[PDB]
């Protein structure tokens, strides 16, 4: 094993790669949002705007991942990136529903990893997703779930003043 | 009694101990408030600091009741701050509703210990009322009611877009 | 259930609607202490000061519990909040007595809601526990030990020069 | 009468002028407290400096009282300034009590002037007396008691450590 490699779990390391890959495929699946709502056909552009600043927040959790893995001194094991579900994302309010569950994926994915770092006895591991990512879901999850209501209240689908009133004061 | 107490009825520091509850009342009322207007399923987060900053108003105002009780060798007695009266507040309109009605209640008990401190001849309590509470009483009063003029005007409760535009543009 | 929800047990929900009763509770009885050394005939008012703050910190501590539970998908829950225990409290001493006894309350509150959420599963919680309250009930804990021995030491509680002096050179 | 005078009572015009010389007899009565601390078989700088701040306090409130005096019409009559009632003035306690009831008798006859101004329908004079002096005489009165309160609990009169350690920590 690597020289570095202490109290580190072979099975810690390989769910920290497929949690890499997730973290990998919510960034693609935000760029996706982003150039749908920066379509001529839809021109939402603050909306648009949000969904790749997550999609850059995503790629940067991947990144600390793998300086993780180094750290441990575990392998980084890369595997393809999905697409993302869907090539075109309706409007505000669906798209928001889709990041609201994207979002409750990754949170139940992290979740995941902490009670097998628990299991191993890995209180390093569990720090680093308590300390680094599991409050961030937290705010993202309240985040979006406060803007499904507000589009909701604003009459979305069916309210495109509505929607076009959310883009302008809200994303900020 | 005190070797500091001058002019000071027991019967009007018996008043300002229970004027000290209500304010006490009203912060913790609007504390209820602010935590509704965070829910995710309410997330109208202009509107739920203004109640905020009114909960930390009236804790002030609270605190300087129980400076002036000792500053008149009167003895602070405290008692149980009751709950609201509500454990959710409907939407913005019957929340400012029941906001304007908790402020003309503080209102009225302050004008009533006005009153008592007349009918024992104390100035100074008078003087405090006035200069320290009876203008802000009104200029909250207007405040709250000017908003209702303005909620029901954007159609409250049924039409959420004029909930929305009432948080995005009036409550600075 | 709220759409945000997620690994968060009823359990778990109300204990924290306990825990910000228990805070205000707290910071209720420090509003107490401050009226109390404010006193004409008490009148140590660096202490009264020292109770002020803690009382100020007491209801932000109630504040972020109200934002937690809001966070996670939980329902505020509000209950009256008791007068404290006493109406006087005696002197420096006894207070601080009364005090390190109510911080030990705190935190044990606070250790049993980790243990919940220890028993749930619930590694958000822990984190939050950890991260914003444990830590400083010890600060507080040791700070007010500290204090009762000084207050010892200087021939508290028959010894007013002694009083004076911890009054006049402890209470930064 | 002169040009200028409305609403401006004989006997509110002649209670003014009583005031004036207390408030020049409470002055008088400082500096003689002040004298005696600066003695070299008493010196206690800080609570001399003390005393003669107060001093110099009460001859601008007399000043002031010229002024109103002349605003409202009346004309400003002057008598003699009584010496004091003592020559010299124990310690620092016994001085102390001397000052709380000379700022209890200046407070009572300020709130006989303010019940005269009631019973002769005078406003402004209120108005003077309460955003002036009332206020202020609570404050005084509440300092100095909360002095003797300490100079009590640091064993005065017969503590000597006691009142050296109030003149080195108290008097600010
Ligand atoms: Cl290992
Ligand atoms: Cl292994
Ligand atoms: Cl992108
Ligand atoms: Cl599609
Ligand atoms: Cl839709
Ligand atoms: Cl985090
Ligand atoms: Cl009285
Ligand atoms: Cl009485
Ligand atoms: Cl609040
Ligand atoms: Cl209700
Ligand atoms: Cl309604
Ligand atoms: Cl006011
Ligand atoms: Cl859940
Ligand atoms: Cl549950
Ligand atoms: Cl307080
Ligand atoms: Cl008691
Ligand atoms: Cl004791
Ligand atoms: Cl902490
Ligand atoms: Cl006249
Ligand atoms: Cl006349
Ligand atoms: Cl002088
Ligand atoms: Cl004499
Ligand atoms: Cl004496
Ligand atoms: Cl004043
Ligand atoms: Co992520
Ligand atoms: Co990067
Ligand atoms: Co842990
Ligand atoms: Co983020
Ligand atoms: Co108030
Ligand atoms: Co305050
Ligand atoms: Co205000
Ligand atoms: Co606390
Ligand atoms: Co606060
Ligand atoms: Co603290
Ligand atoms: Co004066
Ligand atoms: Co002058
Ligand atoms: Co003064
Ligand atoms: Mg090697
Ligand atoms: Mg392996
Ligand atoms: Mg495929
Ligand atoms: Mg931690
Ligand atoms: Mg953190
Ligand atoms: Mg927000
Ligand atoms: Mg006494
Ligand atoms: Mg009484
Ligand atoms: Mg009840
Ligand atoms: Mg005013
Ligand atoms: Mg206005
Ligand atoms: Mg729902
Ligand atoms: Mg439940
Ligand atoms: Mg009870
Ligand atoms: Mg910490
Ligand atoms: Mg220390
Ligand atoms: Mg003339
Ligand atoms: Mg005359
Ligand atoms: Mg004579
Ligand atoms: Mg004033
Ligand atoms: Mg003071």
């Amino acid at each position: 094993v690597s020289q570095v490699r202490q109290n580190y779990h072979s099975d810690c390391e390989a769910a920290v790669n497929r949690m890499l890959n997730l973290e990998l495929y919510a960034s693609y699946t935000y760029s996706s949002m982003y150039a749908f709502f920066d379509r001529d056909d839809v021109a939402l552009h603050n909306v648009a705007e949000f969904f790749k600043e997550h999609s850059h927040e995503e790629r940067e959790h991947a990144e600390k991942f793998m300086k993780y893995q180094n750290k441990r001194g575990g392998r980084v094991v890369l595997q393809d990136i999905k697409k993302p579900e869907r090539d075109e994302w309706g409007n505000t309010l669906e798209a928001m529903q889709a990041a609201l569950q994207l979002e409750k994926t990754v949170n139940q994915a992290l979740l995941d990893l902490h009670k097998l770092a628990t299991d191993k006895v890995d209180p390093h591991l569990c720090d680093f997703l308590e300390s680094e990512y599991l409050e961030e879901q937290v705010k993202h999850i309240k985040r979006i779930g406060d803007f499904i209501t507000n589009l909701k209240r604003l009459g979305l689908p069916e309210n495109g003043m509505g929607e076009y009133l959310f883009d302008k004061h809200s994303v900020k």
